[PDB]
């Protein structure tokens, strides 16, 4: 079946809830104070997190090399814990999977598995008025709410929920090279 | 961990979408052609099963014997599929579990497991000027949409969900002996 106890380990140890100016979302984090988020909550330079207001230290919205959006925000945190390292557990390349699991940590779900079946590499959706590239899908009548849900298989974090059409599922794809440890780069 | 495939092996053999006019429900069959439903769904002599309209044959709402309200209704449907029969996982008495997950069936989420952890046998719950005995309680804060969801551990299917004050969850109790085949009774 879909591997249900690897998302519930995922969503104990590596999710909160986060809320900006746009409302509530599931946020995964994948290292130290290093979380994401998707790009459309709009993220200042604080942020909500499990309703304790929070230093937004860095916000990266995460582009293509053709200027295109990824839908994803990597987001530096202020705060005392560290998340478990999952790093590991991100593909290192674009992919299709089998039997996914959406997984939801908000208020009104703080803590929801749904079965969304197999997974596809679709490339370009329009997110209503932005492209962006890179989404996987699945089929499956997704709902505001799920933003931010966490897609996994066994053994890997695939994606972020990021939309849905009412009939198909939409995630950000998730890349292990998102994260590795990097550059000297002037980037604001 | 909780008993993922148990839950979903019920989802999928044994569940509908049910709606009368108060709304939809998860609705879990029973055996052959009967199933149960939250008494206040409210049943009529038709009723939605999966949109498509269906014949109540009868519907029976339980009261123990102290004519107190239990909340569950069980149904006898006109249609054409049976049920799997699920009644050897009914417990035989009121008891107490670990560990349990909620399901849910609807429109709005045709497949949802919800943790809910430790359930306790709760006895009366006032579910709103209605007396009810009975009663299984969880502390998760469950949400209108959930009411008929099934409540399960491994092996055994123990409630459906029935009321939520915000911070716990309400089931009412099911019990094998709802179920067996019976009595020369005029009942209506
Ligand atoms: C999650 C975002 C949300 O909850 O809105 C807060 C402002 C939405 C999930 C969608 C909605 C209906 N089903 C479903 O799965 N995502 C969206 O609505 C995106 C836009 C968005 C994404 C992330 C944060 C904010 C806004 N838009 C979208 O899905 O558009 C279509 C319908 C074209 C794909
Ligand atoms: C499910 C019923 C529903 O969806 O309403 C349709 C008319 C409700 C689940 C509750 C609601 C808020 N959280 C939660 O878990 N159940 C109720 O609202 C019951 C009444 C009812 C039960 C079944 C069918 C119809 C109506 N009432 C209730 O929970 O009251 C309190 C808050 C006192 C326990």
């Amino acid at each position: 079946g879909p591997g249900f106890d690897f998302a519930q380990a995922i969503m104990k140890k590596n999710t909160v809830v986060a809320r900006t100016e746009k409302g509530e979302f599931t946020m995964l984090g994948v290292h130290d104070r290093v979380a994401v988020i998707p790009t459309h909550a709009s993220v200042g330079e604080t942020i909500y997190i499990n309703d304790v207001e929070t230093k937004v230290l860095d916000a990266c919205a995460l582009r293509d090399l053709t200027d295109t959006n990824l839908e994803i925000t990597i987001v530096k945190l202020d705060r005392n814990q560290k998340f478990r390292d999952i790093r590991h557990f991100l593909p290192r390349y674009e992919d299709d999977y089998n039997d996914a699991v959406l997984s939801v940590h908000t208020s009104k779900f703080p803590n929801m598995y749904i079965p969304v079946g197999q997974v596809t590499n679709y490339g370009f959706l329009n997110l209503g008025g932005t492209p962006t590239h890179r989404i996987l899908m699945y089929n499956f009548p997704t709902r505001a709410g799920q933003c931010g849900g966490v897609v996994t298989t066994t053994g890997k974090v695939i994606g972020i929920h990021v939309g849905g059409n009412g009939a198909q599922g939409f995630a950000a794809m998730l890349l292990h090279s998102y994260f590795t440890d990097t550059q000297k780069h002037h980037h604001h």
